[PDB]
C-alpha cells in the first residue's frame, strides 16, 4: 500500500536518513504546551477496570474473565463485540467535548480513532467494525473534526492498531468467539512480543505479520485521506524491530501529504525512533533534564484507567499544573487525558480540573505558550518525578522549587507553592552571569508592585500579599546580561561529558568562554552568542579514571561557577 503510492519524485522515503534530510519538528507543537487526550470507545460500556478489558476477559482465570462470565455470561455467548450494541452513545456531542476542551486551555485534541481491541471510531471501508455502521452510528472522529475547527483548536487523533494483532491472543486458549478467525475484529491472535518496557527488543514473538504490517498501513493511510490530522499518536508495539521497517512507510507518506496539505505535522512514538525525526513521547512520566528535541507527555487525569473506569481516583488539580510547569520548562509538552463514560458524558470531577487548568493558564499563560526552556529548567529541593510510569506520585513542592521558560527573552521563574516571605533565584547567581542587570520583576495577574534585590547568592523576590491563582504561581523578569547555567556530567569512555546552556540577554552579540577543568584535564571553548537568544555548549574531558570520583570545576569567563570540593 505505501509502496504503490511513492513517487520517485516525493520529498520523503521510507528510511530515517530521508526523514532527517527534510523534516523538522514544527513550530506550533513547540508552542501549544497543552493537548488533551481522549480515551472512549467499547471499552466504556464495561467499564471495568481499565481499556484492556478486551485483552483480560478472554484470559482464563483473569479477574476480568471471571468477572465478565458471571456479569455478561460465558465468553461463546458473550464476546467482545457484544458490547457494541450497547455502545448507543447516546449523550455524546463533539462540540460538548470541544468546549470542555478548549475550556482547559488546550491548543490540540486527540481522541482515539481506535484502540488494540479493533474497533474503528471513524468513518471505515478497511474495517467493517466501524462506529458509523455499528454501535453510536456516527463519524465520532469527523465529527471531533468539524467541532476542533468551530473551536479554533488543532486536530490530532491516536492510532493503537498496531497491539490488534496480538491484543486476543487468549480468546485461541480458551473456548471463545475469537476462535472464530471470520470474525475480523479480534485481529491477527498472535502471541504478544517480548522484552519489559519500553524497548525494541522482541525475542521469540514478532508482535505483528505481514497481514497486520499491510492492515496497519491501509489503517494509516485511511485516517491520513480522510481526516487530514496534524499529528498522529501511536502507542508502544510500533517501535518493536520487525515492525519498524512498515512504520517508517508510514512517516514517508505523512510527511509527503503534509507539504501537499501545506501543513505540518507531528508524530508521537514511545521509542525505536530518533529523536529529531519525530517526537518521543513518555507514558505517566517526564524528563529530568532538558531534551534537545521537543518532547511530550501522555497521562490520565484519572490515576488507575485512561478510560472510564467506576472507582477511578482522579488527580487533583495541583498535581497535574505542578507536573505541567515542569514538562514545559523541559521542552515538553502535557497531553492529558480524559475518559468520557460509556454515553458519551465527561465525568463532573474531570471536568473541573480541566477547568482550573485553563483558569490558572488565563492567568500565567504568558509564560507557558510559545516559551522556550532557559539555560537550566529548575532548582531547589524538590527535583520531583522523573521516568516512565512515574507520575501518580505527587511531589511536595515548596516555594523555593521553582521552574524556568524564557519567550521574547522575558525569564520567568514559576514557583510551585506560595510563601507570604520570599525565596531567591539561585539561578540567577553572580558566579552564573556576567554584567546582568534586572529591569523588572512581576507577578502575572497581580496589580502589587514586586519588591525585589539583586544580590550575590541571587535574585531575591518578596511574594505579593494576595494570591492570583493557585498551585503555581508565575515571576516575570525583564533582564539583560549573560548568564550561564549550572553544568551537568554524563559518562563517556575514559571521560566525561559536560553540557552546559548560555542565554545571552542582550540587544548585541557577545563572546563567551567556557572551561571545564576535571581531574586536572583542561578543555576550553570560545562560542558568540547572538543577541537575545540561547545555546546548547557541549564539551569532553579526557583521561578521566574514575566518574564517581572525579573533581570537577568549571569557570564561566576565568570565574569558578561550579565544583565538589
Ligand atoms: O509495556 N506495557 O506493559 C504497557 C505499555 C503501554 C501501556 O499503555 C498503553 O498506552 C496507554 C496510553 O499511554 C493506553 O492507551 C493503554 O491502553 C495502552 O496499553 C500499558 C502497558
Ligand atoms: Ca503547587
Ligand atoms: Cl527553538
Ligand atoms: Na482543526
Ligand atoms: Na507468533
Ligand atoms: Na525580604
Ligand atoms: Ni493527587
Ligand atoms: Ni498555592
Amino acid at each position: 500500500d505505501s509502496t504503490v503510492s511513492l513517487k520517485g519524485t516525493d520529498v520523503f522515503k521510507a528510511d530515517s536518513a530521508s526523514i532527517a534530510q527534510n523534516y523538522t519538528i514544527p513550530e506550533w507543537f513547540k508552542d501549544a504546551k497543552f493537548g488533551i487526550f481522549i480515551h472512549w470507545g467499547v471499552y466504556s460500556v464495561p467499564a471495568y477496570g481499565s481499556e484492556w478489558y478486551s485483552r483480560w476477559m478472554y484470559k482464563e482465570g483473569h479477574p476480568i474473565n471471571k468477572y465478565h462470565v458471571q456479569t455478561y455470561g460465558p465468553l461463546t455467548k458473550f464476546g467482545y463485540k457484544d458490547f457494541i450494541p450497547m455502545f448507543k452513545a447516546e449523550n455524546f456531542n463533539a462540540d460538548e467535548w470541544l468546549a470542555v476542551v478548549k475550556s482547559s486551555g488546550a491548543q490540540y485534541i486527540v481522541p482515539v480513532a481506535e484502540h488494540h481491541d479493533g474497533f474503528a471510531m471513524y468513518s471505515s471501508t478497511f474495517n467493517k467494525w466501524n462506529a458509523v455502521d455499528m454501535g453510536p452510528k456516527r463519524d465520532i472522529i469527523g465529527e471531533l473534526k468539524e467541532a476542533t475547527k468551530k473551536a479554533g483548536l488543532r486536530f490530532g487523533l491516536s492510532s493503537h492498531r498496531c497491539e490488534n494483532a496480538w491484543f486476543y491472543e487468549y480468546g485461541m486458549e480458551t473456548p471463545s468467539d475469537v476462535q472464530d478467525t471470520t470474525i475480523t475484529l479480534y485481529g491477527e491472535r498472535l502471541h504478544e512480543p517480548e522484552g519489559q518496557g519500553m524497548t525494541p527488543y522482541c525475542g521469540k514473538y514478532e508482535g505483528s505479520n505481514e497481514r497486520s504490517r499491510r492492515q496497519f498501513l491501509m489503517h494509516t493511510y485511511e485516517l491520513i485521506d480522510k481526516y487530514q490530522p496534524e499529528l498522529i499518536w501511536f502507542n508502544w508495539t510500533v517501535g518493536k524491530y520487525p515492525f519498524q521497517p512498515t512504520f517508517y512507510k508510514f512517516m514517508a507518506y505523512y510527511y509527503n501529504s503534509a507539504l501537499d496539505w501545506n501543513k505540518e505535522v507531528v508524530v508521537n512514538t514511545k521509542f525505536g525512533y530518533g529523536d529529531n525525526i519525530q517526537v518521543f513521547d513518555i507514558e505517566r512520566g517526564k524528563s529530568d533534564r532538558i531534551r534537545e528535541y521537543p518532547w511530550q507527555t501522555d497521562t490520565s487525569v484519572g490515576k488507575k484507567s485512561w478510560s472510564y473506569c467506576v472507582g477511578e481516583e482522579n488527580k487533583s488539580p495541583d498535581h497535574i499544573i505542578d507536573d505541567f510547569v515542569d514538562i514545559v520548562s523541559k521542552n515538553g509538552n502535557l497531553l492529558l487525558n480524559i475518559g468520557p463514560k460509556a454515553d458519551g458524558t465527561i465525568t463532573d470531577e474531570q471536568k473541573n480540573v480541566l477547568a482550573e487548568i485553563g483558569k490558572w493558564l488565563k492567568t500565567n499563560g504568558e509564560a507557558i505558550y510559545g516559551s522556550r526552556p532557559w539555560v537550566i529548567a529548575s532548582e531547589g529541593h524538590n527535583a520531583g518525578t522523573a521516568g516512565y510510569m512515574t507520575d501518580n506520585t505527587k511531589t511536595e513542592y515548596t516555594a523555593d522549587d521553582i521552574r524556568f521558560t524564557t519567550c521574547d527573552n522575558n525569564l520567568y521563574a514559576v514557583s510551585l507553592a506560595w510563601t507570604d516571605g520570599s525565596v531567591t533565584i539561585k539561578s540567577l547567581a553572580t558566579k552564573y552571569c556576567r554584567n546582568v542587570e534586572i529591569e523588572s520583576v512581576e507577578m502575572l495577574g497581580s496589580s502589587e508592585k514586586i519588591d525585589y534585590k539583586m544580590t550575590d547568592e541571587g535574585l531575591v523576590v518578596n511574594f505579593p500579599k494576595n494570591k492570583p491563582t493557585e498551585y503555581a504561581h508565575v515571576f516575570k523578569i525583564k533582564l539583560k546580561g549573560v548568564v550561564v547555567s549550572k553544568p551537568l556530567y554524563d559518562k563517556v569512555d575514559n571521560g566525561c561529558l559536560i553540557t552546559v546552556r548560555v542565554a545571552n540577554h542582550n540587544a548585541e552579540d557577545a563572546n563567551v568562554t567556557l572551561k571545564s577543568v576535571v581531574d586536572g584535564n583542561e578543555v576550553s571553548t570560545q562560542v558568540a552568542v547572538k543577541a537575545k537568544s540561547e545555546q546548547w555548549v557541549k564539551m569532553q574531558n579526557k583521561d578521566v579514571k574514575s566518574f564517581d570520583d572525579m573533581s570537577c570545576k568549571f569557570y564561566f569567563n576565568d570565574n569558578l561557577t561550579y565544583e565538589n570540593e
